[PDB]
């Protein structure tokens, strides 16, 4: 595999005082999020001669 | 015997990052060693006369 991914999420909003007959009410909102990290390859071996 | 011998060994190597269709893989190696001590002689005795 070449990558690994993970998610996170958050939301926001506010509260306010409202009058009896009016229309000014606040709303909320959402969001999501993704993040990444990677994976690499390495190695180590050996060797020898014939009369060794 | 007048000497006593003992042995020791060690080795080295290193790992590295490679690619895909390449050939760069690193090798390892070894070595040995010897040490010595000595042995010596001592004595004690006694003597006595005849009529003693």
């Amino acid at each position: 595999i070449k990558t690994v991914d993970y998610y996170s999420m958050d939301g926001v909003g506010k509260a306010e005082w409202i009058a009896d007959r009016a229309s000014d009410i606040p709303v909320v909102g959402l969001a999501m999020e993704k993040a990444t990290t990677t994976v690499h390859l390495a190695g180590i071996g050996y060797d020898y001669g014939l009369e060794e």
